[PDB]
DNA sequence: TGTGGGCGTGGCACAGGTAAAAAGGGCA
DNA sequence: TGCCCTTTTTACCTGTGCCACGCCCACA
């Protein structure tokens, strides 16, 4: 198992990213270097290190002079003061947001103009940044550096290994306020909550009924068209969705999966066993 | 009574956009 | 060494493909 896969071939310290490792390996390469206490990262100025340490210490020295709210970073206080009057404001020409200086207004407005300079060598797609392109390389690489300490299962993101380990331990800390069913991660709870909202953004143009997912709209449209693109290799049957084919194929394998006490009848589905449980109640 | 497909949603490993943190640095 | 920013990396967020259940109804 490895929640931090990027290990130093010089000291063995563990880091969750190549970038973080890269800025630790200053300790052993750079002559003029400044290392942090517990996290073991290095910086090329005391200014920088001391700034970084406020992450551990929780100090917030940059204090607003008229409302008094402290902040961790000059970055942050600078954005805050846009809220009071008498601040140099960089309003977005298009949307409604506002930025403290010009370099970040420019970076935002890359989201309108669609500029994506770092072009992927393989699919030719583009990204707002080098580290994003690095992220997208998961698609061509199929690597899984994050590894479960219980089963050694592989994951592309430490996020996902986290949710998996929560699954192992049965830790579902996201509860649906209305229903009560819990969830290992935040996306699962989000898609569920869509059932209470009635947030069904995909609408059948023909019929009118609305769905949660794009795939359901597809399967509905084909269920009006009659197109069943999923064929059995053995018996030649048709299906609209792959799950119905996969569940079908268990008829071809001898299964006899479930059974009932004192008569032993075998049913391919679990719910069938209930229907037969009604017989002798 | 027994089958079995259509339908709707849960589990899960996952990509990609953007808001936010975090690092980089010229210079007084 | 902090100002005053620029630039890079990460968190937060929202959507998605594939697979499998349980439910409802049509028939056999
Ligand atoms: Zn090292
Ligand atoms: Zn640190
Ligand atoms: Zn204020
Ligand atoms: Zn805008
Ligand atoms: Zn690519
Ligand atoms: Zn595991
Ligand atoms: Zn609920
Ligand atoms: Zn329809
Ligand atoms: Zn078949
Ligand atoms: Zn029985």
């Amino acid at each position: 198992g490895s929640e931090k896969p990027y290990k130093c071939q010089e000291c063995g310290k563990a880091f969750p990213s190549n970038a973080q490792l890269s800025l630790h390996h200053r300790v052993h390469t750079d002559e003029k270097c400044f290392e942090c206490k517990e996290c073991g990262k290095a910086f090329m100025r005391p200014s920088h290190l001391l700034r970084h340490q406020r992450i551990h210490t929780g100090e917030k020295p940059h204090k607003c002079k008229e409302c008094g709210k402290a902040f961790r970073y000059d970055t942050q206080l600078s954005l805050h003061l846009l809220t009071h009057a008498g601040a140099r404001r960089f309003e977005c020409k298009d949307c409604d947001k506002v930025y403290s200086c010009a370099s970040q207004l420019a970076l935002h407005q890359m989201s309108h103009t669609g500029e994506k300079p770092h072009k992927c060598k393989e699919c030719g797609k583009g990204f707002i940044s080098d580290s994003h392109l690095l992220r997208h390389q998961s698609v061509h690489t199929g690597e899984t550096p994050y590894k479960c300490k219980e089963c050694g299962k592989g994951f592309r993101r430490g996020s996902e290994l986290a949710r998996h380990q929560r699954a192992h331990s049965g830790d579902k800390p996201y509860k649906c306020k209305e229903c009560g069913k819990s969830f290992t991660c935040t996306t699962e709870l989000f898609r569920h909550q869509k059932v209470h909202t009635g947030d069904r953004p995909h609408k059948c143009k023909e019929c009118g009924k609305a769905f949660i997912r794009r795939s359901e709209l597809t399967h509905h449209e084909r269920s009006h068209s009659g197109e069943k693109p999923y064929e059995c290799k053995e018996c030649g049957k048709t299906f609209g969705r792959g799950s119905e084919l996969s569940r079908h194929q268990k008829i071809h394998t001898g299964e006899k999966p479930y059974k009932c006490q004192q008569c032993g009848k075998a049913f391919i589905r679990g719910s069938h066993l209930t229907q037969h449980q009604r017989i002798h109640t």
